[PDB]
């Protein structure tokens, strides 16, 4: 029955706490420079309709699409043209030409001011009101993270809350606290990334290109599942992450609490490790399910050639459902294979498709198709090699050694990206050394892979909005399933024309004496992107020489009684040393 109120549905389904929390992330993500409590106000006036909707449904205006009483409370907002500009012009649109106008305005670097975890005030403020608290939580991080996938952020700002009711009892609230924050941090950065690479995929490739990838991911999950409980998954879980992406929070989280109950209701038919999830309520299941463990792979699975290259009629199977075929061959293949990166069988299912297209037109296709999986093994052996000669770099440096090591690749291969790309990509990617270099050996490719297109896509985000480099935009446009390779064969831009010597980035005041280590560290590593955008041909020797005099020169000035007075007036002896060296 269509005859029903949007709004009262999602406050019925929902319940007041979460359709408060959602609604606010949708105004936070959309008018990310709007202050807290304005939003709340907005989130307030929502709340007082939707109630109103549930006592009476045919109340006026009851029957609006969620999304155009969502829009219009945007419209009305009377700091919308000064403060997004043409943003405004948005509100001439009908929806969902609206819509889409407000998505693409959506920043992807707000350049925010930092967050300092301040833990004597915080816990103060928590305990002067939790469900500020709460609300602040999902507000500043939806503001920093426009796609942050929004039920995750409510079960995030639900575990935010349980760490203050903790730390905030101890002594030493700080000691408790900074480590749990840290560790959220991160853990909320990664899900923002996979998130807004969900997304990016949709926009930019289509949502088949997301369902290729969540079949192969969730075949690994779920291996003793048949291919159409795996396509019915990926295709609910599919519509959740676009109905998130086009910021239809709502129904999103509404879908996505249908879908977790679905496969709890099929856990049998799905996975043992599902029992452990399905008891937990609505978010922390969903959330539990997201990351279950990979179940065991059945036994008396028969050998992949036997389908795939061994069969007589393997040209007459896949010419009869082309996409069905691959898809099945891309089930079959993920669900042995929990060792691979998904990337990897993304890249495996191409590849035997372009052989079956190459071989079935053939005179003989059988004796060309046979020996396929020999042709396929090379996209397992690369990624392999890769990371056993990255993991490698990574133990010899450590992760920042290793950050400076990418810095100057990075650097060779894309060196019109600005400076504080190049750093914070650089900076991400070595720690992905961190992160998974140390994992079993069954986990590493799907570890390194799957970090990598996040960072990656955070490159092509970025990128997108101000393209600078050619070969960058074709590694980012042409195809998903190629992105790494494609980064990993750039070699140095041979295009590329070198600037002058941007010393300012090899000049410093006294302040610089007292940054915190990661600061210091960036200070370091933007000088090292400038030295190689004035000298891309300049070797590691010469690069080291200078970085070595570079910190050398710091250490000294910051140990001179007069600090300003050693960098401004010693310091153009390292700006003409470090002029030599590269000479
Ligand atoms: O209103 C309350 O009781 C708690 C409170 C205090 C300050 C600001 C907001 C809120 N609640 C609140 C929050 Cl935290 C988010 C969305 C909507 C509302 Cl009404
Ligand atoms: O730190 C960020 O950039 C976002 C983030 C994610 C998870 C947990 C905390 C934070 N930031 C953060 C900090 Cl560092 C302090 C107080 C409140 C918040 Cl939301
Ligand atoms: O760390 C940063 O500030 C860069 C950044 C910005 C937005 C979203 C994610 C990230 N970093 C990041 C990425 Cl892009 C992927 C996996 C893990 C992390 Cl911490
Ligand atoms: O068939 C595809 O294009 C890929 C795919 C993957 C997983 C699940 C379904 C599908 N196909 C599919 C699609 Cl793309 C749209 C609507 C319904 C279905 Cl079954
Ligand atoms: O970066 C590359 O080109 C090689 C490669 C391929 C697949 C997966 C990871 C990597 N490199 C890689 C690894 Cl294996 C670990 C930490 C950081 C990086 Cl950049
Ligand atoms: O290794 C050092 O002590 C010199 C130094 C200081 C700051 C930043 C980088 C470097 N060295 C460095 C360089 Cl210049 C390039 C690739 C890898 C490394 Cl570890
Ligand atoms: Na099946
Ligand atoms: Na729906
Ligand atoms: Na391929
Ligand atoms: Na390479
Ligand atoms: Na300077």
């Amino acid at each position: 029955d269509t005859h029903k109120s949007e709004i009262a549905h999602r406050f019925n389904d929902l319940g007041e706490e979460n359709f408060q929390g959602l609604v606010l992330i949708a105004f936070s993500q959309y008018l990310q420079q709007c202050p807290f409590d304005e939003h709340v106000k907005l989130v307030k006036e929502l709340t007082e309709f939707a109630k109103t909707c549930v006592a009476d449904e045919s109340h006026a205006g009851c029957d609006k699409s969620l999304h155009t009483l969502f829009g219009d409370e945007l419209c009305k907002v009377a700091t919308l043209r000064e403060t997004y500009g043409d943003m405004a012009d948005c509100c001439e649109k009908q929806e969902p030409e609206r819509n889409e106008c407000f998505l693409n305005h959506k920043d992807d670097s707000p350049d925010l001011p930092k967050l300092k975890p301040e833990p004597d005030t915080l816990c103060a403020e928590f305990k002067a009101d939790e469900k500020k608290f709460w609300g602040k939580y999902l507000y500043e991080v939806a503001r920093r993270h426009p796609y942050f996938y929004a039920p995750e952020l409510l079960y995030y700002a639900n575990k935010y809350n349980g760490v203050f009711q903790e730390c905030c009892q101890a002594e030493d609230k700080g000691a408790c606290l900074l480590p749990k924050i840290d560790a959220m941090r991160e853990k909320v950065l990664a899900s923002s990334a996979r998130q807004r690479l969900r997304c990016a995929s949709i926009q930019k490739f289509g949502e088949r290109a997301l369902k290729a990838w969540s079949v192969a991911r969730l075949s690994q999950k779920f291996p003793k599942a048949d291919f159409t409980d795996v396509t019915k998954i990926v295709t609910d879980l599919t519509k959740v992450h676009k109905e998130c992406c086009h910021g239809d929070l709502l129904e999103c989280a509404d879908d996505r609490a249908d879908l977790a109950k679905y496969i709890c209701d099929h856990q049998d038919a799905l996975s043992s490790k599902l029992k452990e999830c399905c008891d937990k309520p609505v978010l922390e299941k969903s959330h539990c399910i997201a990351e279950v463990d990979k179940d065991a792979v059945p036994e008396n699975l028969p050998p992949l050639t036997a389908d795939f290259a061994e069969d007589k009629e393997v040209c007459k199977n896949y010419q009869e459902a082309k996409d069905v075929f691959l898809g099945s061959f891309l089930y079959e293949y993920s669900r042995r294979h929990p060792e691979y990166a998904v990337s990897v069988l993304l890249r495996l299912a191409k590849e035997y498709e372009a052989t079956l297209e190459d071989c079935c037109a053939k005179e003989d296709p059988h004796a060309c198709y046979a020996t396929v999986f020999d042709k396929l093994k090379h996209l397992v052996d690369e990624p392999q090699n890769l990371i056993k000669k990255n993991c490698e770099l990574f133990e010899k440096h450590g992760e920042y050694g290793f950050q400076n090591a990418l810095i100057v690749r990075y650097t060779r291969k894309a060196p019109q990206v600005s400076t504080p790309t190049l750093v914070e990509i650089s900076r991400s990617l070595g720690k992905v050394g961190t992160k998974c270099c140390a994992k079993p050996e069954s986990e590493r490719m799907p570890c390194t892979e799957d970090y990598l297109s996040l960072i990656l896509n955070r490159l092509c985000v970025l990128h997108e909005k101000t393209p600078v480099s050619e070969k960058v935009t074709k590694c980012c446009t042409e195809s998903l399933v190629n992105r790494r390779p494609c980064f990993s064969d750039l070699t140095l831009d041979e295009t590329y024309v070198p600037k002058p010597f941007d010393e300012k980035f090899f000049t410093f005041h006294a302040d610089i004496c007292t940054l915190p280590d990661t600061e210091k560290q960036i200070k370091k590593q933007t000088a090292l992107v400038e030295l190689l955008k004035h000298k891309p041909k300049a070797t590691d020797e010469q690069l080291k020489t200078v970085m070595e005099n570079f910190v050398a020169f710091v250490d000294k000035c910051c140990a001179a009684d007069d600090k300003e007075g050693c960098f401004v007036l010693e310091g153009p002896k390292l700006v003409a040393s470090t002029q030599a060296a590269l000479a």
